[PDB]
This record gives C-alpha cells, structure tokens and sequence, in this order.
C-alpha cells in the first residue's frame, strides 16, 4: 500500500499522518525533517588574491640615453628618467655629473599567496535539493535519508520512501557568488578581464594553479627622487585586502528564512520555507485486519488543565471499554490541536491519557482512537512566558472564525439586533399589505 | 510562581492562602504571624541623672 502527504518544510517540528485503509485499522505514521540542503551547481569564473609588483633592479645607464622595451607582462610599465645622478655608498655612480638616464621598469604578477589566500567567483546555477528524513514506522524511529527531486526512491525495513520535490524554487544564492574560505556572499563581481583597480577582482585568474593573469592597478612609475637608486612608483592598493576589510555580513548572517551556510560544497541547511511532498509505500505486512483489531466502545474524555503554551500545554484523559488487549492509533481529527501521542497500548476497562498542543483558548476537537472517536472540549489558560527558544508544536491559531466559546455575547448581540430588525420588518409589511389593501 | 497574598497583623492566628496554578494541584498554605517588631531610630537628646 502506498500513501502520499505533504508536511511544512520546517525542521525539527514532528507532523503525524493517518494512513486509513479500509477494511484494516487505521495507522498513524509520524515524520519530522532533521535537515534540508541544497546544493547549487557551481562553475568557477576566476580567482581573486594580493598581487605583487615585480621591479628589477634599475638599469641606470652613464653617459648615454637607455631606451625603453617592450614586452606583454601583466602590468608592464616603463618610463626612462633623464638628468640623474645616483649615488652609492661609496661615492657617485655615475662618472659625468649629468646625461645620464635610468630605465625603471616593473609588472605585477600572482602572489604566492594565492595558493591559500584567494576569492574564489562563482556562477550558482540551480540546487539540488536533499533531505534527511525521521519517521517514527512501527513504533519505531527509523532515519531515512534520500534526495528530494521527487525521484530516487529509498527502501528501509521494507517500507519504500521517496521524497520531494520542493515545492518552492527559492533558494538564498543569487546567480553570482563569491566564497572566501567559509562565508559566501552575493555580490556581482566585475568579468573577467574587465576589473577595476583598488577594487575586489583588481587581479584576476581562472585557477590558483594558472599562470595567466589579467591586473588593472593603474601602476604608473615616478621619477627617482635625487640623488637615489630606487624605483619609486604609484598603485592602487590591492582590491582584495580591502575587501578583506570591508566585507560585510556574510549570507551565514544575513540570509532570510533562518538559512545556515556552509562551505566545500556550499549548501544551504534548513531553508524554512515551502512544503515536502513525502510518498510513502508499506507492506500489507505492516497492516492488521479491523476485525483482529481491538474494538472501543463507551468513551469519555475529560480535560483536566490546559494551557496553549506552545509545548504540549494540555492533557486530556479518556476512558474506554475495550474488547481484547493490543496497540491502537491515536490521532486527532482537528487541524487546530496536535497530539503528542502516536499508538497506545489498550486492554480491558481502564483509562488512557494524551497531551496535545493548541492555540485556541477554547480548544473543540476529536481523538480518534482506534476505529471510534471521542468529542473533547474545555478552556485554554494563556501561558506566562513571553518568549521561548523553539519553535510553536501547534498548527497557526486558525485562518478563520475559530474565536472562543463565551462568543456566545456575539451570538447574543447579534441575535437580539436580527429580532429588532425582523420585527422593524414585520411592523413595515403588514402596514404595506394594509395600506395596499386599501383603495 | 509569585503568589501575592494579604494577611491580618493579628499575631498567633493562623491563616490559610490558596495558591491555585493551572496545570498543576491546587496549593494551600498554612502561615501565622509569631511576632512582629517596630524599631524606632533613636537620636538621643540628653541624659538626666
Ligand atoms: C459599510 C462598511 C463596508 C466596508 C467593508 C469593510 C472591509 C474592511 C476589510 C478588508 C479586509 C482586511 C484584511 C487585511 C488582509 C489580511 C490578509 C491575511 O493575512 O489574513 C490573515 C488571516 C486570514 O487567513 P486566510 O483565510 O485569508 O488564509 C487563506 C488565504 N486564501 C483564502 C487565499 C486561501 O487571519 C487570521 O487567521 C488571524 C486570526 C486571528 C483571529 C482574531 C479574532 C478577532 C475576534 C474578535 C472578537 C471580539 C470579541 C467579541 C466580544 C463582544 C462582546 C459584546
């Protein structure tokens, strides 16, 4: 026998599901998510990391003019300075106090640190949902873990699950993300070969391991200060160490949903949004005939207290007369009120206690043990915490109409205005049908 | 659970508090005032002998 349900994409809150074939007992199967990922495929764009600037040692040419070259480094810049007169620790370079010309010259190229500080940019195309299921199957918690496409169906103890798919394509990765080493944020970084300097993606390469590199960092060389060997220059500081700075709050931090982000691969853990549709497949084995099925007669049930505090506030007991001794279902027939409970073990003449959770003030419903069901009702006490550190058990208050008893003032009001208005109308025909008669 | 409650300044009576919480048994307690005391502060004036 196979069934099909659905359950909200929250994790960590158990749903119980009835599985009601007929002409055996019903069954009550409960199922909560211990997590949720999805994993977008991922095709890297480039690499970004702190550049170096390569200067040989400068050529100062004496009495001559050297002439600049030419070659196809990543940044190369060279500018011959005229009129210089170096000096070493010894004394003058340079035999002749002018005509002489320094040829500087410089490029920038990968850091070694690129092999382990690096940016990496990527293109996020779709995810690939996964989920990793607990279902409480025979009294017993069996974790069953598959992917979430709707396909891939699993098979444990018999019984054969298959999962999805999402029923929401949302995901918290635009099409462009960068991962530092643990955080990833959205953010649209310059194409390739098309970076700006002093800003993220100054550098670029399409792998750590590349040896060719595309650097924008406006190096423009400067003339030797006098009487120096060196080469001064001007640069935009390295895009990525700024970044490094200026960061932000990484997707970990500022995802909706209560998202969590991880990292090799990127997945997106416990996106709260959407619902699971779950199929589920049993064995006739699993089953039990109605008739073999001990039978519920002369049920009362009773709320001795009950709280909607978001934690099973509430306990009803309920007697009964069974006719053999066995395991029953217990399952509540109100969206409103859910039931800790799953199966109950029944024999004789006795009494048997349940919990639920609720947020009606009045709560209304029927437990259905096995094949008989029961009305319950009494008042729900509002709880004195304000705040608590889980989630509600209970379903929302109710999309409609689901105000308390003690609504019977609405009924009142309401009733005593209708007979107002019914006898103002009563009053009008009558004279009309006076007054027509009339002629 | 804070229970605020008032009772007479009659000493030695006892007097019994119901402590009612929802969920849980109804509580009654028994207390009785043993003593209570006034202390003055004293800014002593002079002394007569
Ligand atoms: C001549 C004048 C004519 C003028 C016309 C007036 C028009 C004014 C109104 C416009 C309507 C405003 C609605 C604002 C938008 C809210 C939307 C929303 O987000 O809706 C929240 C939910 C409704 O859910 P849904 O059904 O739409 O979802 C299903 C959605 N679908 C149906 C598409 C599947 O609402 C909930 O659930 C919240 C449940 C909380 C219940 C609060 C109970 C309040 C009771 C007070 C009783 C007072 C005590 C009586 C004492 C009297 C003693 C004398």
């Amino acid at each position: 026998y196979e069934h099909v349900t659905v359950i909200p994409n929250t994790v960590g809150v158990p749903y119980k599901t009835l599985v009601n074939r007929p002409g055996y007992s019903p069954m009550v199967l409960e199922m909560e998510l211990l997590s949720v990922t999805l994993e977008p495929t991922l095709s890297l764009d480039y690499i970004t990391c702190e550049y170096k600037t390569v200067i040989p040692s400068p050529y100062v040419k004496c009495c001559g003019t050297a002439e600049c070259k030419d070659k196809s480094l990543p940044d190369y810049s060279c500018k011959v300075f005229t009129g210089v007169y170096p000096f070493m620790w010894g004394g003058a370079y340079c035999f002749c106090d002018t005509e002489n010309t320094q040829l500087s010259e410089a490029h920038v190229e990968k850091s070694e640190s690129c092999k382990t500080e690096f940016a990496s940019a990527y293109r996020a195309h779709t995810a690939s949902a996964s989920a990793k299921l607990r279902v409480l199957y025979q009294g017993n918690n069996v974790t069953v873990s598959a992917y979430a496409n709707g396909d891939h169906a699993v098979t444990v103890k018999d019984a054969k699950f298959i999962v999805g798919p999402m029923s929401s394509a949302w995901t918290p990765f635009d099409n462009k993300i960068v991962v530092y080493k643990g955080d990833v944020y959205n953010m649209d970084y310059p194409p390739f070969g098309a970076g700006r300097p002093g800003q993220f993606g100054d550098i670029q390469s399409r792998t750590p391991e590349s040896e060719d590199v595309y650097a924008n960092t406006q190096l423009v060389l400067q003339r030797p200060s006098a009487g120096t060997v060196h080469v001064p220059y001007s640069q935009a500081p390295s895009g990525f160490k700024y970044w490094l700075k200026e960061r932000g709050a990484s997707l970990q931090h500022t995802a909706p949903f209560g998202c969590q982000i991880a990292t090799n691969p990127v997945r997106a853990m416990n996106c709260a949004v959407g619902n699971m549709p779950i199929s589920i497949d049993i064995p006739d084995a699993a089953f039990t005939r109605v008739v073999d099925a001990p039978s519920l007669t002369d049920m009362s049930c009773e709320v001795p207290a009950c709280t909607h505090s978001s934690d099973f506030g509430g306990v009803a007991i309920i007697k009964y007369a069974a006719s053999k001794k066995g395991k029953c279902a217990v399952h509540s027939m109100t969206n409103a009120v859910t039931i800790r409970e799953a199966e109950i073990e029944v024999e004789g003449n006795s009494q048997l206690q349940i919990s639920f959770s609720t947020a009606l003030a009045s709560a209304e419903f029927r437990v259905q043990v096995c094949s008989t069901q029961v009305h319950c009702a009494a008042e729900c006490h509002p709880p004195k915490d304000h705040i608590v550190n889980y989630p509600a058990s209970h379903t929302t208050l109710g999309v409609q109409d689901i105000s308390v008893t003690a609504m019977s003032w609405v009924q009142k009001i309401t009733g005593g205005v209708g007979l107002v208005v019914a006898v103002a109308a009563l009053i009008l025909i009558v004279v009309l049908c006076v007054s027509f008669s009339r002629h």
